[PDB]
């Protein structure tokens, strides 16, 4: 399982994220897994649900091991439970090796598998801070590592129902997935993927807000989201820079919403009116930074609709967030980006599957100087939940 085993192992659809096949149990049951840079539970499908037709059996296999423990898991938009044990664990399409991890038979869910997405479970990739029910439940890669020679990184290439491919390269770097510099952006605190961003520009003009807003309450780099999320100040003034570049176009309310597409005749859309988005990130040199620019082709997402096929029609992909700034696929599908665990960085270069436009490219570009920051990492007000809990590791 050398780096060439591994290119084009992802596949998804628009909007429901991007999967890898994994094996679990033995014999080895093989399912699709979402690869999920947002959470860090190893997590699967264990029981029958209308929209799956697979499913983890612990009773099928002979290295099932139960932790007789419980996890229940609340997302604003759903939920999952389900019963902690573990398995042995491999990437068909990944490192050839076999590990044991902590696995959570999902037995109950709602809202969470959905009507033909096509996976049956997720892989939590961040990190052991944030797992549920606590953080002595090891995330599956942190097993990965200390049980094998695999370096402590991977990298995704995700490339956009429509199907969707790309790559997650496991325990390395493949350059025929990009071109150009590789740069570098520290993870802030490990727990999800955590990074700090310095300025905001749309076509080229400065949001000039104090740059804390950009980060508040975090930003964080996440393949488990569609939008690129803004927190609400951030949204509104990136809204109103957008809506003045495409003046020439009046779109209704629930357009800016994400809740109504918007259509132009077939191969006729103003492509040109819709401004580009420069998110510059925290350099691994203090007074450094370096920006990645996003195409409007990554925030105006295609949907192709019944009674338009005369009309290519679109979704709006950014949309206002409470939990701080997230850059998901729109963000990601412009870039080959690198979680590099051992060096504590995330790497950001232009993509060998570019999302292109006639006149404009989504890039990466630095460095950029100045006089950082001054300081534009949020500190989270500390709860006295928090603050009590010991962690003896
Ligand atoms: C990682 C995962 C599966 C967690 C989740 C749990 C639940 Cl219960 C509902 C939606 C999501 C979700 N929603 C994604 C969309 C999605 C749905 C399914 C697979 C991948 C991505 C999202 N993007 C966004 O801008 O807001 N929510 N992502
Ligand atoms: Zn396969
Ligand atoms: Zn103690
Ligand atoms: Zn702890």
């Amino acid at each position: 399982g050398s780096f060439v085993e591994m290119v084009d192992n992802l596949r998804g659809k628009s909007g429901q994220g991007y999967y890898v096949e994994m094996t679990v149990g033995s014999p080895p049951q093989t399912l699709n897994i979402l690869v999920d840079t947002g959470s860090s539970n190893f997590a699967v499908g264990a029981a029958p649900h209308p929209f799956l037709h697979r499913y983890y059996q612990r009773q099928l296999s002979s290295t099932y091991r139960d932790l007789r423990k419980g996890v229940y898991v609340p997302y604003t938009q759903g939920k999952w439970e389900g019963e902690l044990g573990t398995d042995l664990v491999s990437i068909p399409h990944g490192p050839n090796v076999t590990v044991r991890a902590n696995i959570a038979a999902i037995t109950e869910s709602d809202k969470f598998f959905i009507n033909g997405s096509n996976w049956e479970g997720i892989l939590g990739l961040a990190y052991a801070e944030i797992a549920r029910p606590d953080d002595s439940l090891e995330p599956f890669f942190d097993s990965l590592v200390k049980q094998t020679h695999v370096p402590n990184l991977f990298s995704l290439q995700l490339c956009g129902l429509a199907s969707v491919g790309g790559s997650m390269i496991i325990g390395g770097i493949d350059h025929s997935l990009y071109t150009g510099s590789l740069w570098y952006t520290p993870i802030r605190r490990e727990w999800y993927y955590e990074v700090i961003i310095v300025r905001v520009e749309i076509n080229g003009q400065d949001l000039k807000m104090d740059c804390k807003e950009y980060n508040y309450d975090k930003s964080i780099v996440d393949s488990g989201t569609t939008n690129l999320r803004l927190p609400k100040k951030v949204f509104e003034a990136a809204v109103k820079s957008i809506k003045a570049a495409s003046s020439t176009e009046k779109f209704p309310d629930g357009f800016w919403l994400g809740e109504q597409l918007v259509c132009w005749q077939a191969g006729t859309t103003p492509w040109n009116i819709f401004p580009v988005i420069s998110l510059y990130l925290m350099g691994e040199v203090t007074n450094q930074s370096f920006r990645i620019t996003i195409l409007p082709q990554q925030y105006l997402r295609p949907v192709e609709d019944v009674a338009t096929s005369q009309d290519d029609c679109y979704k709006f992909a950014i949309s206002q967030s409470s939990t701080g700034t997230v850059m998901g696929a729109v963000i990601m599908e412009g870039f080959y980006v690198v979680f590099d665990r051992a060096r504590k960085r995330i790497g950001f270069a232009v993509s060998a599957c570019h999302v292109h436009d006639e006149f404009r490219t989504a890039a990466v570009e630095g460095p950029f100087v100045t006089l950082d920051m001054e300081d534009c990492g949020y500190n989270i007000p500390q709860t006295d939940e928090s603050r009590s809990h010991h962690h003896h590791h």
